[PDB]
């Protein structure tokens, strides 16, 4: 149980839900367990814009905050989606096959799976240098897998930040990189329907598309 209420760059912290669309778990710190819900995208059944949009240079690392620290086992993953030219980010929900993955977490494989996200209160998110400047949504998710051996038991903790990415390049992620939310995930996916406990897995297939790099 945690939210992802903040993102920041190089000018101190922001306020909760200042640059992050207020997630529907803002009171209970709970999860989405329905990969078919609109909430799987930005945790909003009713779209509501963030108060502001954060300017960040492509190729730099910003910070996505959690509250309180992440403590369920499983991966952090981050996706970007570029708002079309002529559309206002405040109004854009990010529907269709527009999301590309820029990070996913692999566990360390030992007697148990250990996750570097354990105990972390924030995460560095490296924005690709080569993507086109524009307005973007940055989707954060943590997937808690402690009881995920049953369908519908994986716990998704999600939010989305509004960014203005500057100083871009000209690389467009391929069609194979871009997915929709809902759409990208199925309840049967091997990194969602999974017993991480015993026997311990010796590999882990993150859900969603390949990580896009320049
Ligand atoms: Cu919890």
């Amino acid at each position: 149980h945690y939210t992802f209420p903040k993102v920041w760059a190089n000018s101190g912290t922001t306020a909760d839900w200042q640059y992050v669309r207020r997630a529907d778990n803002w009171q209970n710190n709970g999860f989405v367990d329905n990969v078919n819900s609109q909430q799987i995208r930005c945790f909003q059944s009713t779209h509501s814009p963030a108060q502001s949009t954060l300017s960040v240079a492509a190729g730099t690392t910003i910070t996505y905050g959690a509250a309180p620290s992440v403590y369920h086992p499983g991966p952090m993953q981050f996706y970007l989606a570029r708002v079309p030219d002529g559309q206002d980010i405040n109004s854009w929900t990010g529907e269709g096959a527009v999301w590309f993955k820029i990070y996913h977490e692999q566990p360390t494989f030992g007697s148990q799976l250990t996750w570097s996200s354990n105990g972390k209160s924030s995460f560095p998110v490296k924005i690709p240098s080569c993507i086109k400047s524009g307005s973007y949504l940055l989707r954060a998710e943590h997937i808690g897998l402690h009881v995920a051996q049953s369908s519908g038991a994986a716990q998704f903790y999600i939010s989305c930040a509004q960014l203005s990415i500057t100083g871009g390049g000209s690389t467009e992620p391929g069609a194979n990189y871009k997915v929709s939310f809902p759409g990208a995930y199925k309840a049967s996916d091997p990194g969602i329907l999974i017993n991480i406990n015993y026997p311990v897995p010796t590999s882990y297939k993150n859900p969603g598309p390949s990580v896009f790099t320049c």
